């Protein structure tokens, strides 16, 4: 079963399909010049309290990240990210291929990067022989299931800005961080210049948006989107998914349920005597499992081992995860 | 009204939305490792009588073309296309950016390229100082609304193959060519090596497939797809659309209706005394209209002028175009 | 014999070797941070009466062209050139690979492009779906041995600027144009924004400079130079070559001699009854030769056939070409 | 004074100028189709006891590295290097920009990488979502002035080969490693697949070669060289430099002298009570200096500080360094 393989193993929320049906009549001008796209863009700007932002819509989170970062840099610039960042490990090098720029990893505590580590790797890089530090990407919630605190994300973004850098937030799971912290979306991303806003993992069929809070720094981003095939002609159907998910606060209720199920699973794993590899602050559970328990669990449940050198497996819960599924996975581990 | 702006102005066929609902239950392994993807791939292999083909699915036709062409070449190779090709004029240079290779236009008659024109531009290019001819892209039906005959597409592909070149077919509107010619899909592509198979324009919500008839020549195509963000995690939803549209020949009924409405419009405007710029062989009608007549028509219908140096406007008919819409367009053109 | 293969088949001028010896003592700060580089940069600025220009030095004419054009554009821009341009046909697509941008050929008369042809191919290209016209490259003297007149080059540059475009001049053979026209270097380039200044073909050992007349439009050009390996550590030796060749106008005397030998050859060929393919306005002679005569000439002289479909061969004369070599070639053609 | 800024601050050896003069007569076929290029290539193959190798010549060491690595990979592959590698820190990201591939740093001891560290970072990287490990670059002697022992380089290359990876050696200072170890050049590179062979730093004017020991793995390398402007038309002059430097062991005498001066300087610094940051095994001396002493030395000697966060400065000795220069630097530090 793929019930815990990823939150992208989940189906789509019925309200998303309903939104697709609602816009499925009559002709519509293509490529985003339609009222549904305008409505969805305004919904995202309002949610993040960023009335001056531009909003683009891509089909995957990989695409959202590549478009944001490649529009931020020239090839002789330098991009920074954590040592567990999706852009670094799970996009087959897409960001580097499109940007032409080096992607420099930073030591992190489960994705949480110290401002001092960034400062150390940016210092003294002004010669023509050096890639030029330009933008740092962080992830919220992180790829190891942690959440940046309101204070920590504000301090990191402010410190990066003081160094003359831009900040990108990979919010493929931003809804899970917002629900976990009970703060505003804007507080959860901390004055970032650009944000990949995840939809796919939170109940869409597909779709990951780009909130460009400071458009002056990303000139040409719409051309970059076009050049990699992510400007949809039938754009009403990507936009309608976001409208349906954000209608009435549904997106944060979806993420809160995913988080609650992850908490149930994590508590159950600890009750079995197992050790968490990372604290369950979001909708992802990382647990230490020996080889045979892993292979026995794998006969019933598909789970990811993010690091081949560490006996740690990952469970991910979604908007559609049930208490019965959690308890059945735990029974499988016993 | 956008009723004739493009076939991508049309909504999605009801069977497509039904297919989305049918696969929207339970968790599913992601990134194409699911039975619906396997079913859709087999539907495409069967339609094109290509049992040895691999099948990939991208979100747009631009993406399909970029993935096919960039996977065929190294940066020092040379790609050829017609002087009206979508890859040349309407993808913001995406194919060139991703492949790293020069894209060389060939003189054509409404997209129909002579084999001799290709051969002339391929001759004598073997020195280290020259981009190395590798693949030619043709479009079926063409961007100017013409269809390559079965004989013509076979001679062109045969000439390219005799010269050692690969052939890509941009079949964004392959269903319209097949319906117009009443030949098999394989006959309509003439032994080509790779084909972008259009879905969006023929009634899907999103989705354009890549039929790789000779996989040995496109090593790494799956990495190219991943690197530009076109490997969907919830792949069951792109696949379900293709399975539904190809079930029982629906795709060709959609295209036949679009072609028939184009016939009604084309013959009707000729009856008005207006003149065609190109023969209506598919679902696109190109009509000579001066600037003032165009501005008067633009008050009721959005239509594109593909060439700013030519007083020619384009109407496109779709699976959902009605006789009432065609006749109202004729009343506006009168 | 390679006497007429190219002007880059010639040796290096004695003054160039003397200049290399002159700077070959003691340690010197690297990467251009030395007085010889400053002296050479000033010599080039003075020759082209461009006191506000920046000057870079690269190792080949291909490199000079790539650095200039790639620094001018983003990947979604569009570069224009003539249908015989070196950047198009003889750099294995280097400019396209490094810039990421489409290179669009323009019909020309032996490299001389009409302003109207540029204007036609730039019109109406403002949509997100289109590569964005940015810079046109012309060649002076052209790859077919013609010279842009002072009036023609000024008018072409003025039209390109009125269209919002930049202009690059590939002056791999700028010295020959200047000597042929008896005008100033600045008049021969017509207020262009960036110029590749040829040294190699006019008697250097290696070296081709970039005169950046409007640096604001080429931000990052020094990083582009560094990134492709064309920032010499021992920069005193590239600079010394240029200083020696330009001292006292030697560069123009070298080119005038090359042009005079080309005229001797061209008129002698016409006296033999042969027909020129292009008028000999510079140091290159293009002559029609049947297959029979060509395969003979090839046993005694290496000559280039630029177009495989046309019975045309090219002779190139250099600063070191002698009247005896010219007359012996003419005697071989009897 | 630039006496210790770098070995590329040194002038050119007299034998190099003699070689340039010797080949400077008559016309010569261009782009490497001359006997001097053949002679130089044979000299390099003989020095490295690699009769099956192909040999290319570029103008800089940055270019040599970029051409070797970019020809080894497709964009979805992964390149590895040490955390102090020139390709990583001092080429403005050129290798990444050309290859399109991620460049992954490995923890090292002054550039000496443990085989286990490579193996750890290569493990489990087979999914479509991952950059695909392909080639590791090591440097000999290293950027921190250390030499790989014969045993260590052989074990590292064998370990890499068993993992299915290629090995590139940046031998910008290979002559210094060979002289320090008193082993053969081939033993000093340990069966590597491709080697950048430094000439510039060992007394040439310009020029750094590529020894392609296994050409089957670098298909298209000559096109890559052409595309970044590093195929010299007047190729006889780069080839003549290499032939002159390698005749009769001159290159190793130059390197042995540079190493001897580095030893004099290093022993002198230790005698002053100063502390080395790295052991002086080659021609580079890395010494800890507090701010006061560094500021006084910088008024008198130009020296590099490789890490802005460490109070460590670098002296480099060359073929032309004299005992007087070393002793005066030591006296200045007093």
């Amino acid at each position: 079963s793929a019930a815990f393989a990823s939150d992208n193993a989940a189906p789509a929320h019925p309200r998303v399909l309903e939104a697709l049906h609602h816009v499925n009549q009559g002709p519509a001008p293509s490529y985003g010049d339609d009222p549904v796209t305008a409505e969805a863009a305004e919904a995202l700007r309002t949610a993040f309290e960023s009335p001056g932002a531009d909003v683009l819509f891509a089909f995957t989170g990989t695409a959202a990240n590549i478009i944001a970062l490649a529009s931020a840099v020239r090839p002789w610039h330098e991009i920074f990210c954590s040592d567990v960042a999706h852009v670094l490990v799970d996009e087959a090098g897409g960001p580097v291929r499109l940007s032409g720029a080096q992607l420099t990893r930073l030591a992190s505590d489960d994705g949480l990067i110290s401002p001092d580590e960034l400062e150390r790797r940016v210092r003294g890089r002004s010669a023509v022989h050096h890639s030029q530090p330009r933008i740092v990407s962080i992830t919220q919630s992180t790829e190891n299931g942690r959440v940046w605190s309101a204070t920590a994300v504000a301090q990191f973004v402010d410190r990066a800005h003081a160094l003359g850098l831009l900040v990108h937030v990979d919010g493929a799971r931003i809804a899970n961080a917002v629900a976990a912290l009970s703060i505003s979306p804007l507080e959860a991303i901390g004055d970032a210049d650009i944000v990949s806003v995840g939809g796919t993992k939170n109940g869409l069929m597909f779709g990951d948006a780009i909130l460009v809070r400071r458009p002056a720094h990303f000139d040409g981003i719409h051309f970059v989107q076009k050049q990699i095939g992510h400007l949809a002609s039938k754009h009403r159907f990507v936009a309608a998914q976001f409208a349906g998910l954000f209608e009435g606060g549904l997106w944060l209720r979806n993420a809160a349920h995913a988080n609650a199920m992850a908490r149930r699973l994590s508590t159950g794993l600890e009750a079995l005597g197992l050790q968490l590899a990372s604290p369950t602050e979001s909708n992802e559970v990382f647990v230490k499992l020996d080889g045979e328990a892993h292979r026995r669990l794998a006969e019933r449940y598909l789970v990811h081992q993010p690091d081949p050198g560490q006996p740690v497996v990952r469970f991910v819960c979604s908007w559609s995860t049930t208490e019965t599924e959690v308890d059945d996975a735990l029974a499988a581990l016993r």
